[PDB]
């Protein structure tokens, strides 16, 4: 359960990104790609990009970099009471997309990293915290719904 201390600190990073969602999504994706492949297989829509230039370049990806920061910020705005917003999410990337735990682990390392890039002054080691806390109470509930649906592994 965050404290109010932490979700203030990381709402206040995240209206830092909500003024340039479209750049923090590409770069966010971008780095999940890169440093987890596996990921990108994941995505008919973009298994075409082969280097990061043209994973750059795409629209497409830029788009759906906006689609997941949405999700999420709504998500981090309910702070902590989010069971409305993850049902459908859970569901779809379980059953649907096929995505594991374990990648939403690595796009939550994506998502750090590109903060601490982007807004070191208003992300240091306590929001770092924070956040890290906020996207493992995302996680956990979400790898929740997966077991009932059977597929937690
Ligand atoms: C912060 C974590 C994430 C959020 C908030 C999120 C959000 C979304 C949303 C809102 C959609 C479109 C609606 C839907 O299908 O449910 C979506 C689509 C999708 N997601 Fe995610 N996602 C996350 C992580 C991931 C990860 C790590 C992967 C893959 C490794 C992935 C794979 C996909 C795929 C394959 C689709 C369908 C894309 C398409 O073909 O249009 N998601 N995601």
């Amino acid at each position: 359960v965050l404290s109010e201390g932490e979700w203030q600190l990381v709402l206040h990073v995240w209206a830092k990104v909500e003024a340039d969602v479209a750049g923090h999504g590409q770069d966010i994706l971008i780095r999940l790609f890169k440093s987890h492949p596996e990921t990108l297989e994941k995505f008919d829509r973009f298994k075409h990009l082969k280097t990061e230039a043209e994973m750059k370049a795409s629209e497409d990806l830029k788009k759906h970099g906006v689609t997941v920061l949405t999700a999420l910020g709504a998500i981090l705005k309910k702070k902590g009471h989010h069971e409305a917003e993850l049902k459908p999410l859970a569901q779809s990337h379980a059953t649907k997309h096929k995505i594991p735990i374990k990648y939403l682990e690595f796009i939550s390392e994506a998502i750090i990293h590109v903060l601490h890039s982007r807004h070191p002054g208003d992300f240091g080691a306590d929001a770092q915290g924070a956040m890290n806390k906020a996207l493992e109470l995302f996680r956990k509930d979400i790898a929740a719904k997966y077991k009932e649906l059977g597929y937690q592994g």
